[PDB]
Formats: C-alpha cells, structure tokens, sequence
C-alpha cells in the first residue's frame, strides 16, 4: 500500500534497467502480445510492455498503489493499451481467458522469502496460453563462505560485556535470524556454489522447498564466520538479448543485498580445501536449516 | 518483543553512556533510593541504579524481552536489589505503595512520535512519592531550516521522469511523510529555534499537544528545502554532575538520527532574515502541522 517499497525498488538501477533492457532489447517477444503484469505496483512494467508493442497488458494489483498506476498509466497516454485491474490475482476476473506473456518482480530475499512466486504460478497454471512465456525465466540460489571476525565479535560476542553487564544468555536469541546486508567482497573465502535452479516454466510451489548438498572450494585459509546467500536472476527464452543480474557481493549492491547466516562456532578452513554442507529450505514463514562442521542451525529472515 | 531494538538503543553510545555517567557520577540521587525503571528493556538502566546503591529496584516491561532480562539480572548477581514485574506499567501490581525515583527511555522519533512519555507520566501520578525525582527531568524540540535542493529533487522531481514515464502524481503522497535520516551539518541555514520545554515533574498528557511561533535566524543566502526537528535531553534536578545530549545534526549521531519536513515549493532565504512560522503537534498517530511562506501542511511519522 505505501510509496516506500516501490521507491527503493524503482531506485535499484541493477533491478530495474535489467527489466527495462530485457523488455526493449527484446520487442518480437512483446509484439501484438497479451501481457500480464502480476503484482504491477506503480505500472512500470506494464508501460515497458506497451512500448514494446503489446496488444493488450493486464497490470493486476492487490494494494491501493494500483489508484496511483491509474493515474499513471493516463499521464504517459497508454489507458488505449494498459488495462488495470484491482484485487488478488487469485480472486480477479481478467477480461482475456488466455495470455501470451507473464512478466513480475516477486522475488524476496534469498529469492523465496516473503517472495510472490506463488501467486505468479498461480496465474501461469490458470492463464498461461499453450507455448505462452513467463519472465523472468530462470533463477537460481548459490551459498559463499565468509571470514569476518570482526563483524561476528560485534554481533555476538559484543553481548558479554553491556557497558560491564553480562549479557549472555541474549546470544541464543541472535544467531538463528538471518542479516540481509551488503558484504565486504574482501571477506569471501570460497567460491560460490549453486543449491537451486529453478526454471519459471517447469517448476511448480512444492519444488521451492528443497534439500542441496554442496561443497565450497575454500580460496584463503582463515576462520570460516558465517554463510552467505544470494540469487541470480535470467532472462532467456526467445531472447536475442540475454539479460542477467546477481544480487551477490561481487556485483553492484541491489536492496536485496545478501542474506547471511552467523555460525556460533567459528572453524577454520585451508586454501584448497572442500568444505561440505546440507541446506534445507522450508516454507511453512521461511526457514533454512544449515549443517556444516557436524553441527546444524535453523535461521529465520 | 524483539532483541533487535535493544540493540540498537544499547549499541547508540550517546544514549546509554548518557544515563550510565548520569547515574554512575550521581550516585547519593540512588543511594538507598526505591527506584522504577519503566519500560525496563534487558534490564540495563536497572541494574546502573543498583551498582549505585539503590535499596530496590523494580523493572517493569510489557514484552518478552523482561524473560531475558530475568536471565541477565541473574548472571550480574544483582537478583538480591532487582524485582522484574511483567505487564504494562498501567496494569501491573507493584509489591511497594510509592517509589523515590522513576528512570525510563521514553523518547520517540521528534521525541513524541510512537513515544512511552503516556506510561511515565501514568507511573509518575500513580506511585511517585511526595518530593519524589523522575528522569530525565528537562526535555527540549528545536526546528532548523535546511537548504540540500539535491536531496529534494532526490525524493520529489525525481517523479518526474522514471526510466522515461511521468509520475508526477506520486509527490502528493511523498510530501506529507516526515523523514527520519542523519542531515550534514553544512546543509543547516539557520540558528536553531526552540518550539518546546518539558520538565517531566510539571506536564500531563495534555500538554504533549502544542502550539508555538518560531522564528530562524537565518545564515545563509539559499533556497530552503526542508525543516528538521531534533530534541535535547537533560538530567539536572539535583545534580552535581548534570549529563545533557543533543539528537540536533550538529551533534554525534544517535538512532533518533533528525525528522525532516520537505517543503512542497522551496523558497528563496536571505542572510539575516528572522524566517515566522507556527508548528502545531496533534497526538491523535502523531501529526505535525506547519506553516510557513504563507503555506500549510501536515505531516506524520
Ligand atoms: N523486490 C521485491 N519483490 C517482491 C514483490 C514485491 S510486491 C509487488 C507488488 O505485488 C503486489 N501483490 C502481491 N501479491 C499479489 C497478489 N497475489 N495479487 C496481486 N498483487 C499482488 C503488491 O501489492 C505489490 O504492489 N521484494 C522486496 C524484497 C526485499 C526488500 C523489499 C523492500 C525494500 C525497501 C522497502 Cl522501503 C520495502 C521493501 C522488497
Ligand atoms: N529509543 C526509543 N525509546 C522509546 C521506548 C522504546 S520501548 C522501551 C521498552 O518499554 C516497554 N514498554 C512500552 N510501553 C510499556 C508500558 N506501558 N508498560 C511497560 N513496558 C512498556 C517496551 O516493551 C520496551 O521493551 N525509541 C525508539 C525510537 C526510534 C527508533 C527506535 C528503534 C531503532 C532501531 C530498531 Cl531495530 C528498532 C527501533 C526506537
């Protein structure tokens, strides 16, 4: 309902010009298309859409921003093109029985936390045509080691001593929940490894949780403080123009940062070494089970 | 209920260095003193009260953060002098009829927005005894004028023109929401003015409602973007060490940082000029009516 998600989102230059680049570098994907915007927000999609050559888009919105994308939608003179509908995309009647083309941003951090994926593969299974085409088309989820024993110390070991009060006991509330935040690339100590592929044609809500083994091939040797998480978004299908963006470290920052996962027991690791692990997504809000140096954590973002 | 606010207010050194040093430096106020801590959190102010020779302390918090610091008080050995009561402060049964001393975190954002001073003033009418001391005693808000024209197209004419569309529209529901963010000091145009003087020992609930007058003294030749808010703290009644701290921009930053009112049309000042206005608080979620260069607007946090 509020202005201030869909500012941070329109600012995130990485995000945006991606979509904008994969809509206008791509226009035979659009051309005389019917187009469904699920979740539309302030139409900015939608209208990519229009001015590539769609026949008709369906910007649906659940929130009172679809009042602001009305409006919008006028100002730019595209109402001959963009038709908005309010309410879940769930619940709606959509003046089409079939779509071309279904376009969104619902992706959370770490891709599936509080995402909208549900509610896209809800539309995709109800209004998807025969040989149709959703975008983005292909995700994935990948795992880093990091080496920062600096930040650990300030957010765990820092409860020891409160201005000469132990505080202790509030370490065990700490260590299970998630920090989204942007890394230092300088403290990465692994290369990154793939736990999930998820391609938006074949997948269906079930296959979102999941179980990964995965190896992290150690690049420095130090003390092993925490996990990282983060996504890789594509668009590929019909594409003359491939376009791609990581919301991990080694890219320019996203408002989706990184997710990091705090090890209550730091353990060192060798340059070349292999290190080992099991992640285990579930749905429920999200939770990721870790095990890693025989010991497993649950977090929650 | 959360460990992430208590971190944030215990890791801001202004604040809790503030009420450490004016406790620790100050201890015959303490010194065989009855003492509650409202809203007692980990329990830290609580156990500074101890350590400076209360006979009792009674910690008293609505949320599940007192269960920590039941744990917290254990660890210090500090159980002996601390009762921990859980409930609202309204609600509670406290095992003593008056209290010599009442210590509370109370300030909100521009002091009053989402602020527990409602609480303080119940517990001060109910169980202060005759002759009694609450502090912070002596609260104060000033207003600055702002010249950052960048930071206003940043958030405003920014609207104008999103990856090529018009969004004009969208400043309406911007302009009325205050920001809360650090301001560089070299953006300041004017001295400060003083538009409230709580002493915690004198005010009731109905006096949080306010009007006053101002005039800033301006500095510098400019356009005026924006008018910030801060508030100063002071411990003094009894004193011989009085602890003060600012949340105004031209002091450490604290986690109240400054709330900022954009003005709609900025306006052009001069050197020397006494800039009039009149701000009005409503408490209702708190509202902020200011009128300045014959215009009025509302805003809330
Ligand atoms: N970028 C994101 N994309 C996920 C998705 C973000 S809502 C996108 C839009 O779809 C709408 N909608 C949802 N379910 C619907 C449904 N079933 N049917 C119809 N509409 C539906 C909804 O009203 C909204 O307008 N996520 C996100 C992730 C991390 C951080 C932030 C963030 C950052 C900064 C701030 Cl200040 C606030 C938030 C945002
Ligand atoms: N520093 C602040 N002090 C105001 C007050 C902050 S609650 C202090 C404590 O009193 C409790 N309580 C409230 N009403 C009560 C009652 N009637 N009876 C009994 N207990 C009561 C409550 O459970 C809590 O534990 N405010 C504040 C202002 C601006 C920003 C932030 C902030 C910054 C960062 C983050 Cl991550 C989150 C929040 C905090």
């Amino acid at each position: 309902g509020h202005y201030g998600i869909h500012e941070e989102m329109l600012k995130d230059k990485i995000r945006t010009e991606s979509y904008r680049d994969f809509i206008y570098q791509n226009p035979h994907i659009f051309k005389d298309k019917v187009v469904l915007d699920v979740g539309c927000g302030t139409g900015i999609l939608s209208m990519f859409a229009a001015k590539a050559g769609a026949k008709k888009v369906l910007g649906v919105d659940q929130s009172e921003i679809l009042y602001q994308a009305m409006d919008i939608i006028r100002l730019n003179k595209l109402e001959d093109t963009i038709t908005l509908i309010k309410g879940k995309i769930e619940e709606v009647h959509l003046p089409v029985e079939k779509v071309d083309v279904i376009i969104s941003e619902w992706m959370g951090y770490f891709l599936l936390f509080e995402s909208m994926l549900d509610s896209v593969l809800y539309a995709k299974n109800k209004y998807l045509a025969k040989g149709g085409s959703v975008y983005p088309d292909i995700c994935t989820i990948s795992l880093v080691a990091v080496s920062d024993v600096n930040k650990h110390a300030d957010r765990i070991a820092f409860w020891d001593d409160v201005y000469g009060f132990k505080m202790s006991c509030m370490k065990k509330a700490v260590i299970p929940e998630a920090v989204v935040e942007v890394l230092d690339p300088k403290t990465l100590i692994s290369e990154p490894c793939g736990i999930k592929h998820i391609d938006c044609h074949t997948t269906s809500i079930s296959d979102l949780e999941f179980s990964s083994d995965f190896t992290l091939k150690i690049t420095r040797t130090s003390m092993c403080t925490a996990i990282a998480g983060y996504f890789d978004i594509y668009f590929e299908k019909n594409c003359h123009n491939r376009v791609v963006f990581s919301t991990g470290p080694q890219s320019t920052k996203t408002h989706w940062k990184q997710t990091v996962f705090l090890l209550e027991k730091p353990f060192s690791v060798k340059a070349g070494e292999a290190l080992k692990g099991k992640v285990t997504v579930h749905k429920n809000s999200l939770t990721v089970t870790l095990t890693l140096n025989n010991s497993t954590q649950t977090y929650g973002l």
